[PDB]
């Protein structure tokens, strides 16, 4: 039995769908200004393409949860729901975040950083598919995929947390705090949900990930481009 | 109901396989053979990867038509039918087709285009599916997402439509009317198609595509082609 | 009816994926030593990232076995199965495969490669799904994808298969047995398994697979690693 608001459902993909694509307009809006805050041709003229994928995410992300107020504004599952089958929205958007954190620190392999991510979303979308106590199997594959890449992703960030100057330090900060903070929430819910031990119904678990997506995406999306200011100030307008 | 000449549909696939796939082939072809139309070693001795997408696209497009023809032939929905859920044909070949535009005249924010077409066609995939009044909201969303794409682009397409000289002026220009005259013919299409006015049968509906297919695949591409050739023999075979 | 013997199949699939992603962590384990065997800081302190895709391939692979023993165990078509829907998970392993050896050697089209064989699998996808005469009509439209793809495939093997010293000479030899031995040995077991000729039950259609999937990733993957630390060894280690 799924009777739950429907339209306080869509209301609150519909907010989403502006804060999270707003932000993204905004996003791509400060990228091609200059290096930082202070105005700069960019040199050739262009930003870096690697430099755009945090505002595309938060569109992608934007455009997502528009698709899901129109299936929870009709009152049902639509043919195009992206929420009867689970997580199938994160396959996307999330192998795409470690990356956009990868390029901008330039961290080492993003390419299994990429298939971690990616392949723990599969294991998860397989996991709510499922209703046998497979579910679980599927989940404990997933765990054992994000496990070995949050370990090694938070190794390599203390690496690299050593030289940037304070003043890009903080932004630094506060998107690790998104990233092994609220990450870790997604697997956590899972447990605890309707289909794990059934604390949560369903109709709040689709309210905290519509919270967790705007600091997943449009928040931790706004401390990397922030990020990216300061820090091409100190190095390319600053010289140091 | 759907009763319609199948075969007639069946052939116009078939026909249109040969064409675009064989373009293909032939496209692959010259590319292969030098700068231009003068062979040329090439330098290395291989062809960019990124100078063979517009081959790939049709061949990739003459066997997606060799697959709805098989669907038509059949006479129903085969389970791998590629007609009865619209446009996730082009949900991999449009977003090629403007990246193969991109790296031909080493356009901008690559990315940002093939995001802007690949979440266009998805909106547009989720529209045919949803037999619903936001079917329109989904065909809304996809608009507001081709829009900004079809403007940016076109502004800098005028930006490099300045320092071609003529002879390859002319390649670059009938691929803009390919361009602008023949995308936004899609989305026009869908609103007096059977899901939106009603002027355009079904049976009608997968003519034309299998025409604008033709033009948007095969002549686009063989237009981008020619259009390369010219601009290696100015370049690299004559020095200017 | 597919009465058989699904523990079995569970169990050849759970030792397929301790086996395949054993390796797989292994590959991952020797790629970030140095060069080759003797250990070097690896210039920068990273690996290529496209030195990492056979591994990840086989963690791709053994994952990927590890849901269909899920599937199997539990004795019948699970939501998410990957195996009610044949060959669709070698649409992502297969075309990574080529990808990964034409980096090796830095084979030219490899974008070519990567296309002709994930349509080579989705042509194959097709044939099973479609219960009807067009199945064999899907096989042969794979099978003009394939057969150029693999004799282009072999003619850029022989060039290469020219310059380096006889000690690496032999990983790359025993890599082209498992490519141009094992690779065909997937259309030919189409042909005769029980949707075609009939000579192989379902049954044993899913172990030959398995044992095809050791060698075609894991065993593979093992011949081009050590193919690469032979190949460092004497250019960035040697020299020469
Ligand atoms: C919009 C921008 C998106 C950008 C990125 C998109 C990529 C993500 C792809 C999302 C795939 C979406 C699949 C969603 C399937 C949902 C199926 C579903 O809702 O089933 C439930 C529902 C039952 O509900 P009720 O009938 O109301 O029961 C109550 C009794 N009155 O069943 C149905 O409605 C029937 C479903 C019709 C067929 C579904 C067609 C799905 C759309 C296909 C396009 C996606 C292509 C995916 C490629 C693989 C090809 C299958
Ligand atoms: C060939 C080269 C292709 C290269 C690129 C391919 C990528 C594009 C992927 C295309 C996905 C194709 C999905 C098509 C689904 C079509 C379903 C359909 O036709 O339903 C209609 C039809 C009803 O018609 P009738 O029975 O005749 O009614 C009249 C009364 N006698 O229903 C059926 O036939 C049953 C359908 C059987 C199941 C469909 C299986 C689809 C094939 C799955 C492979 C695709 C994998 C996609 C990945 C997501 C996993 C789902
Ligand atoms: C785990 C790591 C994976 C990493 C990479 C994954 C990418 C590959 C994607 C795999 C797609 C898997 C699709 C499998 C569909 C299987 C459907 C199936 O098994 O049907 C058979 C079965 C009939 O069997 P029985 O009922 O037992 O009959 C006997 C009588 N008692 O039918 C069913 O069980 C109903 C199926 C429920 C719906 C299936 C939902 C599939 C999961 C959807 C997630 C995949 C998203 C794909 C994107 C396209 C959106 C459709
Ligand atoms: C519907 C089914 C679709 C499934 C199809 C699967 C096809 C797989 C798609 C592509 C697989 C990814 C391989 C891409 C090649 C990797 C890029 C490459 O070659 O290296 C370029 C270069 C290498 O580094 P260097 O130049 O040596 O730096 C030296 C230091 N100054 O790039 C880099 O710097 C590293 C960043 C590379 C990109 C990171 C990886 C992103 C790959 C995206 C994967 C897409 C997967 C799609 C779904 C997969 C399903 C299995
Ligand atoms: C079945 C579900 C599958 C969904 C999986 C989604 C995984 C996403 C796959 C990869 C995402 C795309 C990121 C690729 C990295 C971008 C390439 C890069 O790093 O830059 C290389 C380099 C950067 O430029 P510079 O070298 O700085 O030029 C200086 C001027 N002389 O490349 C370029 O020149 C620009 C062109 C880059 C390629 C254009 C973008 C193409 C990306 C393909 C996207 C594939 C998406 C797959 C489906 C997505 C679903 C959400
Ligand atoms: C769910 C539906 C998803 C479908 C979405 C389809 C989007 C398509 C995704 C990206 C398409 C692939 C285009 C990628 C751009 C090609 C890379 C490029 O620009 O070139 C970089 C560079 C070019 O060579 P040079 O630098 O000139 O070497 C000079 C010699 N010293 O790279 C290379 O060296 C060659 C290797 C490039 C990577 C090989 C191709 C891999 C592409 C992966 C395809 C992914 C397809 C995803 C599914 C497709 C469905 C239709
Ligand atoms: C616990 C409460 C959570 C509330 C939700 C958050 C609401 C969004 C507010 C921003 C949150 C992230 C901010 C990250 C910190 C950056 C703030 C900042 O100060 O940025 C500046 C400058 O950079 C910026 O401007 C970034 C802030 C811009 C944020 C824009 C808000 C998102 C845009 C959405 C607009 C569209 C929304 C549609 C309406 C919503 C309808 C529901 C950096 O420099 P300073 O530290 O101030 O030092 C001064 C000298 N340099
Ligand atoms: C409104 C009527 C539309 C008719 C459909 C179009 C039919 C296809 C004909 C070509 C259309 C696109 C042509 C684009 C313009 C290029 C023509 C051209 O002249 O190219 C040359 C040279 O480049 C070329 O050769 C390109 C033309 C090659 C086109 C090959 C036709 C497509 C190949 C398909 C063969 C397989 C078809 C299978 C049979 C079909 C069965 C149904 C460029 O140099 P020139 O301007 O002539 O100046 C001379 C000094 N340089
Ligand atoms: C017909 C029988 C087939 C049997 C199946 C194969 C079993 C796996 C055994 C390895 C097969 C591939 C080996 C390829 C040849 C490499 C062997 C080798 O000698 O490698 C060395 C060194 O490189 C290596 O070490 C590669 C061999 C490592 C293979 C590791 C086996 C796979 C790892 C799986 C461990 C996890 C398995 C889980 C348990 C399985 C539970 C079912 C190269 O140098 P040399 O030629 O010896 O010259 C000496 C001076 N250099
Ligand atoms: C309470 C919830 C929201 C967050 C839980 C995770 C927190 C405690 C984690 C995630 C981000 C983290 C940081 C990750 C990186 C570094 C750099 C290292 O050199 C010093 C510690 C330090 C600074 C961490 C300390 C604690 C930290 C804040
Ligand atoms: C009638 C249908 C087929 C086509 C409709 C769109 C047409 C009118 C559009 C698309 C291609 C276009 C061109 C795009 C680029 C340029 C370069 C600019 O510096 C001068 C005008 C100019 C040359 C355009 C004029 C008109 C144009 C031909
Ligand atoms: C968002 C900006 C860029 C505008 C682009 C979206 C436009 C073109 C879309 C959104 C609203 C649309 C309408 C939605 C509903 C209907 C009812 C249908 O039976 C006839 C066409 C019709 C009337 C549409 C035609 C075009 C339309 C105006
Ligand atoms: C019997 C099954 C397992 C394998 C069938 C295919 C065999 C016969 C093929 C695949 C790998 C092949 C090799 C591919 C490349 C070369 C390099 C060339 O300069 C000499 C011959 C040579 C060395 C081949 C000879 C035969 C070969 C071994
Ligand atoms: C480990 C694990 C999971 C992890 C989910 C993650 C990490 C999601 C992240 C979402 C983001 C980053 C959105 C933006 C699942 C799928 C819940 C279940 C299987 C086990
Ligand atoms: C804007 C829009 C659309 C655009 C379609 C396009 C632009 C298709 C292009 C096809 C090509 C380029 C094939 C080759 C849809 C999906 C009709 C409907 C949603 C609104
Ligand atoms: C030509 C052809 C086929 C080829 C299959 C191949 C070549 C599979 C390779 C699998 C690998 C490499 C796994 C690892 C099919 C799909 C059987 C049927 C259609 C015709």
């Amino acid at each position: 039995i799924n009777d739950m608001d429907y339209p306080l459902l869509g209301s609150i993909c519909a907010v989403c769908c502006v804060f999270v694509a707003g932000s993204g307009i905004w996003m791509l809006y400060r990228l091609d200004l200059g290096m930082g805050y202070s105005c700069k041709p960019y040199k050739s003229g262009r930003a870096p393409e690697v430099n755009s994928l945090s505002g595309i995410i938060c569109l992608l992300c934007g455009t997502m949860y528009a698709a899901k107020s129109f299936d929870f504004f009709d009152g049902g599952g639509t043919p195009f729901s992206l929420n009867w089958y689970w997580y199938l929205d994160y396959v996307f958007t999330a192998p795409l975040l470690i990356l956009d954190f990868a390029f901008t620190l330039d961290l080492p392999h993003k390419i299994r950083y990429f298939f971690a991510v990616f392949l723990t979303l599969w294991c998860g979308v397989a996991a709510f598919v499922t209703p046998s106590a497979y579910r679980f199997a599927y989940y404990a594959l997933g765990c054992c995929w994000f496990t070995p890449f949050a370990l090694s992703l938070m190794r390599h960030v203390k690496e690299r947390y050593l030289v940037y100057p304070p003043k890009c330090q903080r932004w630094l900060f506060w998107a690790c705090v998104i990233f092994f903070g609220f990450w870790p929430m997604f697997p956590i819910l899972f447990i605890f949900s309707w289909l794990g031990t059934g604390h949560i119904s369903q109709q709040a678990f689709y309210i905290i990930h519509a919270f967790l997506d705007l600091t997943c995406k449009s928040i931790f999306g706004i401390l990397m481009t922030v990020f990216r200011l300061e820090l091409e100030e100190h190095t390319e307008v600053q010289g140091l």
